[PDB]
């Protein structure tokens, strides 16, 4: 109930929202049917349009007009944005040659440059190039400021998840807005686009920028506009706020555009109808810039032009129907469209089984256009599992397609020609970033980066300390002229032991056997120095990783590789080796097929044993440093040490073997040598963070050997590939992966073919950032290079996407 009987005189677009049932005059009041009776009349004036004309110049102030061309307008701060151009001989901002803004040029009384965030829904990254002829203001911002060729959204590439990620620096799984549509089982409530429940505060986790600003004494402009308030009025309101007295004037502002997303749904991303919305957005940017110029704020304000997701071609006829796969279709609820989320229609139904549902949806038709997953098996790069609002069963849908429950859903609701929501690595989902102003660089292109990084940067632009978030603070220092954030390396928590030869062969009772026999003073000092760390500079290129938690581990040196061996997990945490362009692949000799050798530096009690793998009918084992890449027949024995051994399902050995035998040598040829760091990951509670011992759900039968949920590899070389990995003078180049450790290859529909038909495709799907790996293992890589830390942070957030240009 609102007593909508008060008045909005002298209150239009008030900065604080008043408590019901007193009526409101803020920019959100319409969305709450709570505006005072006179709001439209006083606050939404439209008389005479949005632009001065020759004859309106000098006019007597008529307070009914939408904007003014009278003499006093400037001091009042309510001119039409084109006033000085029409009435005073001035040029449009877009017609001026750009000039570097070396320092803020701001009116007296401004304590910091203000920030304006200009958000555009569905602005696909390729519109910057393809629509450049019709967006002159946006192109001037792009080419004079700092820009990226595209910005990566979060999954799912929907509007609410992405806008709230921009505001908080958080993955959807952490901020809580995990879709445009949600069911929260703890609240027993639903969140929908239409309706009231989305206004409830309990949905919205983390700490968004406007709250971070307020708590630290920076005034924020009311960010959100009711949909019916036209774009022109939003611009004018912002310009008016910028004219307020210093003690009332906000330091940060938000403008949101429903376009081009709205049109893109109807017409497809490149429909000929798509030109006009793009023209209209550019005109709005022009109005803001002409407006700032009138107030002499155009070399004072930082402007961020940013999108939430792109847009792809999608029509009704490209729909897969769960009713063509499942007998029991009325027993399930589906969240449909460009992603699938399935749960039970009724929790009283004890005959609902996720396993049988997954099985009925797995590889059933030759060209099937979705793939079912348990959420914990989704690629780790999506970070889409650790939230009770995300259903256990998920369908990743092919780009260009939709999934629905029954044909009736589609034709009882072809309408649309564009949609979005797909995997965030898809090219058509990519969006835009441009930063322009005194704190940004001048005419600079930066490489693509993820939208989770911007919250940190907007805090920096405003002198705020960011709430804890998923950005890597400092990884975007290269966008900024000043205000950079200079972080320090995390301190190592555990130092390693360096064990020598301390045990005799006969003390091991592990049930392991090896055919090693036969043999000398030359090559005996030679093998001992290898075990003392003589080739370590060849294989440990960037320092050893630091262990950022309390644990007990050893450094182990060998001719071909170095490792950090965990006495708690009974296996390496990391194994590091270098494969040069010329290195040769050999094979495992026959006398060594089932060879496993005790490691005389590590006690029996801290070792794996072969008997457990024998007894475990499902589990087998593999090696972290691959025997195929040993540098000599004598070095090959090192690769069979029990301390190089890890648990592997036979199904996963098909993947691992192909990676080690074929792919490592391939990358070494293509990249001029590579450095590889490999190891296990344990994430049983699927939160994207390293498990402690008491979190491990599975061990090799009868033993304390814990089973990894994933295996990672970090493959590094020289960005200038004319130099070999081990003698690089400049920037590095990285790609990495987190492969799920699974007892079957159900994820790959073609896995009964040769590994050369499906393995590399699986790895690409599970591409990762070094930073994803750090979270999952508690390690910190690249501790000793010649590069600056900021540059290393950038490299650690890099993702190799394998999309085309
Ligand atoms: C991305 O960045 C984010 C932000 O940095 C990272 O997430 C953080 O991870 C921290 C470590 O897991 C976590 O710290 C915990 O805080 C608990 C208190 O949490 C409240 O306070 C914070 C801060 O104000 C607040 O933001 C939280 O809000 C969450 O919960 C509500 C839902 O009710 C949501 O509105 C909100 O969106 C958010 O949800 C998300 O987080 C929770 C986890 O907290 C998830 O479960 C959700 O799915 C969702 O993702 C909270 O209001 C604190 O209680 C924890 O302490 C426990 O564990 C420690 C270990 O040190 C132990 O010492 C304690 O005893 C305690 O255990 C007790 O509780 C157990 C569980 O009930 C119980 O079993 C035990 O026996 C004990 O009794 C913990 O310190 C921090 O909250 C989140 N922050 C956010 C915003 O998510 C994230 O890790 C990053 N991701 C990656 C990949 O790096
Ligand atoms: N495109 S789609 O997914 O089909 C789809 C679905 C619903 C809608 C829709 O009705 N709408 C109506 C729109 C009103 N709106 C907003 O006011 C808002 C504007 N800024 C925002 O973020 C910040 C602003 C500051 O800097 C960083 C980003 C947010 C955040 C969620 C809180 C919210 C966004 C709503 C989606 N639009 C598109
Ligand atoms: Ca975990
Ligand atoms: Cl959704
Ligand atoms: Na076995
Ligand atoms: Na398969
Ligand atoms: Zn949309």
């Amino acid at each position: 109930w609102t007593a909508t009987s008060g008045s909005c005189k002298g209150r239009c677009f008030e900065l604080q929202e008043v408590g019901p049932p007193d009526c409101r005059c803020d920019n959100l009041c319409k969305s709450y049917s709570s505006c005072c009776h006179d709001f439209d009349e006083l606050c939404l004036k439209t008389a005479r349009g949005w632009e001065c004309t020759k004859d309106r110049c000098g006019e007597v102030r008529n307070e009914e007009n939408a904007c003014h061309c009278s003499e006093d307008c400037l001091s009042r701060g309510d001119c039409c944005t084109n006033y000085q151009v029409v009435c005073k001989g001035e040029s449009h901002w877009v017609d001026d040659d750009c000039e570097e803004i070396k320092v803020p040029e701001c009116p007296a009384g401004f304590v910091r440059p203000p920030l304006i965030i200009f958000s555009v829904d569905g602005f696909r990254a390729s519109y910057m190039k393809k629509g450049s002829k019709v967006m002159p203001n946006i192109e001037k911002l792009r080419s004079c400021g700092t820009h990226a060729p595209y910005m990566r959204p979060v999954y799912p590439t929907k509007t609410f998840p992405n806008l709230y990620t921009l505001a908080t620096g958080l993955y959807p799984e952490s901020h809580g807005i995990v879709g445009n549509s949600m069911y929260d089982p703890v609240f027993d409530a639903s969140f929908h686009l239409r309706g009231r429940e989305k206004f409830n505060h309990r949905w919205w986790g983390g700490q968004p920028l406007w709250i971070t600003a307020t708590k630290q004494g920076v005034r924020a402009g009311t960010f959100f506009w009711s949909v019916s308030i036209p774009h022109e009025r939003r611009i004018l309101t912002i310009l008016q706020w910028l004219s307020l007295p210093d003690n009332e004037r906000p330091s940060v502002y938000a403008f949101y555009s429903e376009q081009p997303d709205f049109s893109g749904h109807k017409y497809g991303p490149f429909g000929p109808e798509m030109t006009n919305p793009l023209r209209e957005i550019d005109k709005t940017v022009g109005q803001l810039m002409d407006g700032l110029k009138q107030l002499r704020l155009h070399r004072c304000v930082n402007v961020i032009f940013v999108g939430d997701h792109g847009m792809e071609d999608v029509t009704c006829d490209r729909t897969e129907f769960l009713s063509n796969y499942l007998t029991n279709v009325d027993d399930i609820t589906l969240v449909p469209g460009t992603l699938g989320r399935i749960r039970a229609k009724s929790i009283n139904n004890s005959k609902y089984d996720p396993k049988t549902i997954i099985a009925a949806l797995t590889c059933k038709k030759p060209d099937q256009h979705f793939k079912p997953y348990m959420k914990q098996h989704l690629p780790k790069r999506l970070h889409y599992a650790n939230n009770r609002r995300i259903e256990d069963i998920h369908l990743l849908v092919d780009r260009r397609w939709h999934v629905a429950r029954k044909p009736l859903d589609v034709y009882k609701k072809c309408f649309f020609q564009g949609d979005h929501g797909f995997d965030n690595k898809v090219n058509s989902m990519q969006t835009v970033f441009v930063g322009y102003g005194p704190t940004f660089k001048y005419r600079t292109k930066v490489p693509p980066f993820e939208n989770i990084e911007l919250y940190n940067v907007m805090c920096d632009l405003l002198g705020l300390k960011p709430a804890p978030n998923n950005g890597t603070h400092g990884s975007l220092n290269h966008l900024l002229r000043t205000n950079t954030f200079r972080p320090t390396m995390p301190d190592e928590v555990s130092r390693p032991n360096y064990p020598g030869i301390m045990y005799l062969q006969s003390e091991f009772d592990l049930g392991c056997t090896c055919d090693d026999k036969v043999e000398n003073k030359l090559e005996e000092l030679n093998k001992r120095l290898h075990t003392k760390g003589s080739t370590k500079e060849r294989h440990l290129l960037y320092g050893r990783p630091a262990v950022l938690y309390r644990t007990s581990y050893d450094i182990l040196y060998h001719t071909d590789f170095e490792s950090g061996y965990s006495e708690i997990f009974l296996m390496p945490l990391w194994t590091s080796y270098t494969i040069s362009k010329q290195a040769e692949v050999s094979s495992i000799p026959e006398h060594l097929t089932n060879c496993v050798r005790p490691d005389v530096r590590v006690s029996p009690g801290f070792s794996q044993n072969c008997l457990a793998y024998k007894n475990d009918k499902q589990m087998s084992y593999g090696f972290l440093f691959p025997p195929y890449l040993s540098s000599s027949p004598e070095a090959k024995y090192d690769a069979f040490l029990v301390t190089n051994m890890v648990p592997m399902y036979p199904a996963f050995k098909r993947v691992w073997a192909y990676f080690q035998r074929v792919l490592v040598k391939k990358y070494a040829s293509e990249r001029n040598g590579v450095n590889v760091i490999s190891g296990p990951i344990f994430d049983y509670n699927y939160d994207g963070l390293r498990d402690t011992e008491d979190e491990i759900k599975q061990y090799v039968e009868g033993s304390s050997i814990p089973v990894p949920t994933h295996y990672y590899s970090i493959i590094t070389s020289c960005l200038d590939f004319t130099q070999p990995a081990d003698k690089c003078d400049g920037p590095l180049s990285v790609s990495s992966f987190i492969l799920p450790h699974r007892p079957d290859n159900d994820e790959s529909c073609n896995s009964s073919e040769d590994e050369s038909k499906w393995v590399e495709e699986l790895m690409k799907m599970h591409t990762a950032r070094v930073r994803d790996i750090e979270h999952l293992t508690g390690l910190d890589f690249y501790r000793k290079t010649s590069r600056s830390y900021s540059e290393i942070l950038t490299l650690k957030t890099y993702l190799h996407t394998y999309e085309s240009e």
